[PDB]
């Protein structure tokens, strides 16, 4: 309805952040919990059970609903889905108030098979009742006929605000994933630009054109193409992905590109500097610089006090830059 | 002498099967939903005269998914398993072009967008898919793309090379080529595999990045295989009888055969022939290899979306092979 432009400009006047927070649970971070939980009387669980969108998700909702301990003896089956789903919502309880947005990354809920895309589904179905805004980080790229398909999962399965996209292989593929003609619906996507691996170099700056560095073409091509789908006219916009440890492009992409929408990961388990980051990307619209915090929160054993300090950290940084 | 199914990098694989059928189409299997509709449609019609010969295959008897589902009577699964009805004619397709083309096909590539759009269900028939393909031992490329930093595309190796025990995959290295350290190797169990990562695509405005980047006169698309194959030597993957190899468009004709020249002994995956109109004969030329294993010939919607997929594959497998012979 309002759009993701329109989502992000709200959200960021409610509660006054450009925190985004990362939901990549590892098979780790699964087992950890069982075990916490199964050793403190599941009192997470017990919380979870008490909030009430848990009873609006739309896959197996009667076995979430169930008690952890006939779980364990009756739904053995479903013990996998159940406590994978239930840190999920573990995370976003004690960490949604201070999120403008959170980004899931797909390849976290592939790697057992279904169950983990059921579990995926159901905590975009939990972030949507909450009015969170929600990125899908799936870095989808292909030729156009299939590309409709990601379309199709993230934005009308899913209903995700926006995802990730490699436009390596050509712009042309954000026609299919940016716009649904037969339908005259738009969607948001960031495009890889600048990423935090060391060897990001190697493609990205060391390839140019003309006398412009491969990120700065790529940059520009997909501005050339949010503009061409009139997407900022549907209240949608392409965006860029740029690493919080790559200062000079950041600085750089928000000299040039002033205003565009930037989601910037590797603060927190990859060393980026916070507050550089969020200097050198800054804008007054702050929902411009989003910054993605991932497993800082969610590999912190007290999360809901590291995503307060992260909100807290960059509340201080974006008064400072005013 | 002799080694098991699954028992053998994927490099002894396809040349053992590129010995046996003497082809290099690779057949691709990306069923829309206007496929399985149809495919539901054609079946009510007949009588699920199709699924009915599925169901006569031993290695179905084989898969990991709701085999309870799949081994029911089709009137059954309509009349009483209705929220089970899109998983069971969704997987069944897959299972009938399986049965129909396997005999003319060097390798089998399942486009990871078609597996996903309906949810979990999808990933179920996928994994059916792929150990149905195991059981019978028909190589098998998963094209998803994948491209993250190396501790997230771990996750894909998991799904990709134990949960669906591929082969092979498709690979973006743009954002960097470190990340093949994480899907061609796994330091826990010290094992290797094979990818392909993508080197020109079939899309039209393919150009844009991969031919208009440069470094010194070289184009992106060169140094990106360069930096691929230095990769390969770097993990050790054909001493281990895997690769990396790439992904070049049937439809770039130039590159193909700046690839094949310039890389004699590499191992090419080629798309768009068929539905995207490829010219089938300057590709297998351009891009020949005696162990035409090395440049695989992929085939999707036009052997799919054809109501006689068997005599379809056939055509097409006969078309590469008298190319093949024209090479000699
Ligand atoms: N999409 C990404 C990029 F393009 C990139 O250049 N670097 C990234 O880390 N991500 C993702 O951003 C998240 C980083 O998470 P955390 O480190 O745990 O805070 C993961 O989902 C990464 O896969
Ligand atoms: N992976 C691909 C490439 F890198 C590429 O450059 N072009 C492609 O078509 N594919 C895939 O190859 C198949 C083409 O299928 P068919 O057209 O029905 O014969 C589809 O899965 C495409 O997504």
């Amino acid at each position: 309805s309002m759009g993701f432009k329109v989502k992000l400009e709200k959200r960021r006047n409610a509660i006054n952040t450009c925190l985004c927070i990362g939901l990549d649970p590892d098979e780790k971070d699964i087992e950890n919990f069982m075990k916490n939980e199964k050793e403190n009387n599941y009192n997470n669980i017990k919380k979870n059970l008490k909030e009430k969108y848990i009873n609006n998700v739309s896959i197996k909702k009667d076995i979430l609903l169930k008690a952890p301990d006939n779980i364990i003896r009756e739904e053995k089956s479903e013990e996998f889905f159940y406590f994978f789903n239930h840190f999920c919502f573990y995370i976003i309880n004690e960490t949604n108030k201070y999120a403008l947005t959170f980004k899931m990354n797909f390849a976290f809920y592939i790697p057992y098979g279904s169950v983990g895309i059921d579990v995926l589904k159901n905590v975009f179905d939990y972030l949507y009742e909450l009015n969170i805004p929600t990125i899908l980080d799936m870095k989808i790229n292909d030729i156009g006929n299939t590309v409709k398909n990601y379309r199709k999962f993230i934005f009308e399965y899913l209903k995700s605000d926006s995802c990730t996209v490699n436009i390596y292989m050509g712009t042309n593929m954000l026609k299919d994933i940016c716009y649904d003609e037969e339908k005259n619906k738009y969607y948001s996507a960031f495009v890889l630009v600048k990423t935090t691996n060391p060897d990001s170099a190697i493609f990205q700056k060391n390839l140019s054109l003309d006398n412009k560095q491969a990120y700065v073409i790529m940059a520009q091509e997909a501005l050339n193409m949010s503009s061409y789908l009139n997407l900022e006219q549907n209240n949608e916009f392409i965006g860029f992905v740029v690493g919080a440890n790559s200062y000079d492009e950041m600085n750089y992409i928000r000299t040039y590109f002033p205003n565009c929408y930037i989601l910037s990961p590797g603060i927190g388990a990859q060393n980026g500097d916070l507050h550089k980051t969020l200097t050198n990307g800054y804008h007054k619209s702050y929902e411009k610089i989003l910054i993605n915090i991932g497993r800082a929160i969610t590999k912190n054993p007290y999360p809901q006090k590291a995503a307060q300090m992260y909100y807290d950290q960059i509340n201080a940084i974006l008064k400072q830059n005013m």
